[PDB]
């Protein structure tokens, strides 16, 4: 390339006039809001030096009729009239300058467009709209290639951990042309740096032109090249399908320069120095602060009407962490806070889950969980929605152009995408403020799940900043799927903190520039999966790692937990404590995987600051990426080594909630990946105290040690993989209050003693174990005699209905009870040996082997009773009892809970008298049945149905078969068809075939096909050698009927007392009568659904007899 050149600049009919601070002028144009030049300590930067005065409005070129008035010594202010007939464009836009300190604030301060626009309302012509502004073409600030030391820096999107998205371009001339979005830009000489800052919620397209608030453009003018950066084009009146959207999606544009001597004392001046003055220019996403603090991150899963983890079970699971990391922040996600679980009901925000415990019990796990820095957020879904859920109508729902549905996620029933724009402007609003009304404050974050996908049409930065705007106004912080999400607003993002997603192309942003300027705000980042190479080998700032125990993707590794947040997130959000000061980058390696050998440049020294003045420096041990020590850091703090490679002992001066802790409860943690003694220096306040080691364990602070302090240092040599916690004091641990407002206390075992149960008979026979994924449970084995014990329930109100259920796993064939005594009744149900393997996906004790009970397997199952309080609630007790045997029954969850159902002979209670089920009132579950192993362990395909008239059932799109055969609820399996197996059964526990006795056992049942379910009575343990069973396959429902059909078959208890019924999915193929994809599955041609469950016993008389 020859020397480039351009127009030199007359500015002969140019007046000019100056605002100022005491430390940065700005000479701006009288004729149009434009900076020519800004000085600052004697040092200058260029703004847009060669005169633009036009600006597009709505896509059309306008010539601005301008009037200008300085308003004091910093501020000026413009008033642009714009017009433009033939586009009908009639408006106009008062702009101010304002110079605050070392920063200019650019301010579209009114606009008012002449034509009628009324937000909420019709509009018969949305060119009449003032739809987008652009000062495209005025440089907020630039650099020339004729002043030393000219560079620009900007970051782009990326994803992938291969590919920054940063681009570093030296300021020459000649140089390569550059005309292109940005979402941080710097330019620098060797004297000053600038950053700009702009509200915009422009796009240029999809990945690395997304989020492009910025431009940046190469001019050149006279010898020399500039490249300034710009505000992109603002958005402001908009409508979908003529309906002006809300008035408070519309945001005056804004933008600001900060203008920087050298601001890390290196004595460079560079873009870092612009990103730290960025700090006080730019948008910080709400609730940003509590990041920091927020260490341990899962989700808490129901799903499927199961109530796997009822929100005060939950408050368990908080204690036990409280105690294990000595009282480290965390975070809970919700997913199935909402109807009947995960993917049930969406949209309707409001509809807190009543089989969890409803509002109440959700009011009380946020309240609770203060006290222990714990943050609960939910999964919400604004992108489709089920026929069940309140908000499904037709005109929501995202149709093709050819006028077919978008269909959606198919899980439990086929679901069917939303059109957003349209939901925007026809109250999508009100929704989150009907959870705001009913859950009350606390909350912390709303996760929005699969938005940004496309599923619901536009999901790009200008609406997804609504929406959070919308979320952020309810108190509530964002959260987001995708790695590429939420750019603006987010402060977690799902596909960033779980490494193990989407592989190397969809992890975190891959952005020195902006981990640089926002690593202490989010965690949105690439963490360390070696596998996936470039910026993921290794991060010097690690990068959250987020694992699970409660249910999400079947999920149960409590110990696995506990130990990655000590690998991983300690340091992590330690360095969250800090703001990045500087960065250094080494020189490029070669790295190989994922297919491609490819260049990447690695961050080999990061220092960060705090208000305190502290400093913190990550030293990348090796360039060489072959060596170990490329994967290995040290890590100081004023100067003393507190990392080094596979250890750390670094302090934690902040509570769970961030607070700064007193002296006396200052504390160290102490990890080591592998064995072996470490030696570490103290603090010189530690120095000359006495220090005291504590093994961290789910019992908290244990193994006591005082340790020998010899030249102020102390030597380590301790177990791998297991955390401790230093003081320079004695510590306890505190009352923990198991089980708090659940009535009982412990009532998952958590507590280490048992010492809180009145235990009737041989105390020996009964001890808390671990189950096979560390689960502690209660086991009685090897008893002679009956072994019982025995608490209060407490708190319950008077004359009121209840359920108490445990889970119970039974490997004797001795009788394993649950009994209540109100104090004026006594009920009581049990198992001999279990029979049904557990098959619920989210619930902790499935067959699983990783989570099983004992010898690989588990068949626990919940075991009810149900009874009444009378008017004394004071001596109101719950017994587990196991009478003689030599094997072993498992005890874990005794939940207790109001429940209005009336199973037993028309009554709620637990006694003789004709079983029915309805379905209108199950405490959880799918009872008397429990699902069985037709899909294995899985999020399982059958739950309980809720009614919607028209949408759930027949003839609504055509669907064939009701998902609610009457009331509110019915049992419905979507599409488990030809499967040969099991879809689920009774289990003695629930109902028992007594032994030589007769019943009826009746239902009324919809079928989409023709003997594709059975109705089978099986005994004992099923086995797909295959277990024999009595088969009656079921004709469809509804080619000959309008109605549901009723069934009757009579069933005799075998002498074993372990005689069955259910639901199996035959060998037989379905037919969709023609009809593929969504419409097939919608339509219900796969289905079955049962309700009016009635089994009655009965002496075979008359007819009966044949
Ligand atoms: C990882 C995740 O959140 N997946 C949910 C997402 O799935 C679509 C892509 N595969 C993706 O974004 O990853 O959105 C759908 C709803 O449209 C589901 O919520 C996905 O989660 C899955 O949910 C089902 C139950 O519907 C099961 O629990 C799966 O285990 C779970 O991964
Ligand atoms: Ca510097
Ligand atoms: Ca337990
Ligand atoms: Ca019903
Ligand atoms: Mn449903």
């Amino acid at each position: 390339m020859e020397k480039e050149t351009g127009p030199e600049v007359d500015d002969s009919k140019v007046t000019y006039d100056t605002i100022q601070s005491k430390v940065l002028k700005a000479v701006i144009d009288q004729a149009f809001p434009r900076v020519k030049e800004y000085s600052l300590n004697g040092h200058t930067l260029p703004g847009q030096v060669q005169q633009f005065n036009q600006v597009f409005i709505n896509n059309h070129r306008i010539t601005p009729e301008v009037t200008y008035k300085k308003i004091n010594e910093t501020t000026a202010e413009y008033l642009m009239k714009l017009r433009d007939d033939a586009h009908l464009i009639n408006a106009e836009m008062t702009v101010r300058l304002q110079v605050v300190d070392n920063q200019l604030h650019f301010d579209v301060t009114k606009i008012v467009n002449h034509n009628q626009v009324t937000p909420g309302q019709k509009i018969d012509d949305e060119s009449k709209l003032l739809s987008s502004i652009s000062f495209l073409g005025n440089a907020l600030v630039s650099v020339s290639s004729d002043q030393t030391g000219a560079k620009f820096d900007g970051a782009t999107m990326s994803n992938n951990t291969h590919v920054s998205g940063d681009d570093h371009i030296d300021v020459t001339n000649p140089m390569k042309d550059l005309a292109k979005g940005y979402m941080y830009g710097f330019v620098s000489t060797d004297k000053l740096a600038a950053g700009v800052w702009s509200n915009s919620q422009n796009s240029y397209g999809g990945g690395s032109n997304d989020w492009t608030r910025l431009t940046a453009y190469k001019e050149t003018v006279g010898n020399a090249n500039y490249v300034g950066i710009h505000s992109s084009e603002w958005q402001w009146e908009k409508a979908y399908k003529g309906i002006v959207f809300p008035e408070y999606t519309k945001e005056l544009p804004s933008a600001k320069v900060v203008i920087t001597e050298d601001a890390n004392a290196d004595k460079n001046v560079d873009w870092q120095d612009g990103a730290i003055a960025y700090r006080s220019i730019m948008n910080n996403p709400q609730g940003w602060e509590k990041v920091k603090d927020i260490t341990a991150y899962r989700i808490a899963m129901n799903f499927g009407s199961q109530a796997q983890n009822p929100f005060l079970m939950t408050l368990d699971g908080i204690k036990k962490i409280n105690l294990h990391t000595d009282g480290l922040g965390q975070g809970v996600l919700l997913k199935g806070y909402g109807s009947e679980g995960h993917d049930s009901g969406h949209l309707n925000y409001a509809d807190i889950g009543k089989r969890i415990g409803g509002v109440e019990d959700f009011k009380t796990l946020i309240e609770k969980a203060k006290k222990y820095g714990a943050h609960l957020g939910i999964h919400v879904n604004a992108s489709e929605t089920y026929p069940e859920s309140k908000y499904f109508n037709e005109k929501i729902l995202r149709k093709n152009p050819d006028g077919s549905y978008s269909y959606g996620w198919n899980w439990l029933d086929q679901g069917i995408n939303i059109d957003a724009a349209y939901d925007l402007a026809h109250g999508r609003l009100a929704r989150w403020e009907d959870l705001k009304k009913k859950l009350g404050d606390g909350l912390d974050f709303i996760y929005v799940n699969v938005w940004g996908n496309g599923q619901s049409g536009d999901n790009g930065a200008w609406a997804t900043h609504v929406l959070a705007k919308e979320i952020n106004k309810q108190g509530w912080r964002f959260a987001i799927e995708w790695g590429h999400g939420g750019e603006y607003d987010s402060t977690f993002h799902h596909w960033a903190a779980d490494l193990t997603y989407g592989g190397y192309t969809n992890k975190g942003i891959n952005s020195a520039i902006t981990r640089f300027i926002r690593n202490h705000q989010k965690d949105a980042w690439v963490g360390d999966y070696r596998s996936y190479g470039g910026a993921a080998n290794y991060p010097l700032l690690g990068g959250y790692s987020m694992k699970d125990f409660e249910g999400w993707q079947g999920r149960s590794d409590y110990n696995g937990y506990v130990t990655n947040l000590f690998a991983h997130d300690v340091m992590t959000k330690y360095f969250q404590h800090f703001t990045v000061s500087k960065w250094e980058n080494g020189t490029p390696v070669t790295m190989t995987d994922n297919g491609s050998t490819y260049k990447w440049t690695p961050e080999m020294r990061v220092e960060l600051v705090d208000a305190d003045n502290n400093k913190v420096v990550v030293t990348r041990k090796s360039n060489d990426v072959n060596s170990p020590q490329y994967r290995e850091r040290t890590v100081t703090l004023n100067g003393r080594v507190i990392q080094d490679g596979s250890a750390y002992l670094t302090p934690w001066n902040w509570d769970a909630n961030g607070k700064k802790l007193s002296t006396d409860k200052e504390k160290m943690y102490y990890f080591n990946t592998q064995a072996g003694a470490t030696t570490w220096t103290l603090p010189s306040d530690w120095a000359k105290s006495k220090v005291y080691l504590y093994k961290l364990t789910d019992q908290g602070k244990t193994e006591e040690q005082e340790l020998t302090v010899k030249d102020g240092k102390i030597t380590l040599d301790l177990l791998a993989n297991q955390p401790y916690v230093l003081y320079r004091s004695k510590q306890t641990n505190p009352e923990m209050s198991w089980s708090e407002g659940m009535h009982i206390y412990d009532q998952g075992f958590n507590s280490g003693t048992l010492k809180h149960w009145t235990i009737s008979g041989d105390a020996s026979k009964a001890e808390i174990v671990k189950s096979q994924g560390a689960n502690d449970m209660l086991r009685i084995q090897g008893n002679k005699e009956k072994v019982s014990l025995t608490q209060k329930l407490t708190g319950l109100k008077p004359n009121t209905k209840y359920a108490v259920y445990v889970g119970v796993d039974n490997r004797s064939n001795a009788k394993a009870s649950i009994t209540v005594n109100t104090g004026e009744k006594e009920v009581t149900t049990y198992t001999n040996k279990s029979l049904a393997l557990n098959y619920v996906k989210a619930y902790a004790h499935n067959t699983r082997r990783n989570n099983a009970t004992v010898d690989d397997t588990s068949y626990f199952q919940n075991m009810y009773a149900f009874f009444t309080t009378g008017a004394d609630v004071s001596n109101v007790t719950l017994t587990l009892s196991r009478e003689a045997g030599d094997e072993a029954t498992y005890f874990d969850e005794i939940r207790t809970f109001e429940n209005n159902s009336s199973m037993y002979g028309d009554k709620h209670d637990t006694g003789k008298g004709t079983f029915k089920q309805d379905f209108e009132n199950v405490a959880q579950g799918i009872f008397p049945f429990v699902v069985g192993g037709v899909e294995g362990v899985e999020d399982n395909r059958t739950h309980l149905s809720e009614k919607h008239d028209p949408y759930t059932q027949r003839g609504w799109n055509g669907k064939k078969v009701d998902d609610v055969i009457e009331g509110n609820w019915s049992l419905k399996t979507n599409g488990l068809v030809s499967r040969r197996n099991l879809v689920y059964q009774t289990i003695p526990q629930n109902f028992r075939f007594e032994a030589g006795k007769t019943y009826r056992v009746t239902f009324e049942y919809e079928a989409g096909s023709d003997n594709t379910y059975a109705f089978v009575v099986g005994k004992g343990e099923f086995q797909s050698q295959a277990s024999n069973l009595e088969m009656h396959e079921l004709p469809n429902t509804w080619t000959d009927s309008k109605k549901a059909k009723k069934a009757t078959f009579l069933v005799t208890g075998a002498e074993t007392g372990d005689t069955w019924v259910g639901i199996y999915s035959t060998g037989n193929a379905s037919n969709t009568r023609g009809d593929s994809g969504g419409n097939a599955n919608f339509r219900g041609y796969n289905d079955f659904m049962m309700d009016n469950l009635q089994i009655e016993e009965i002496t075979l008389t008359g007819k009966m007899l044949t």
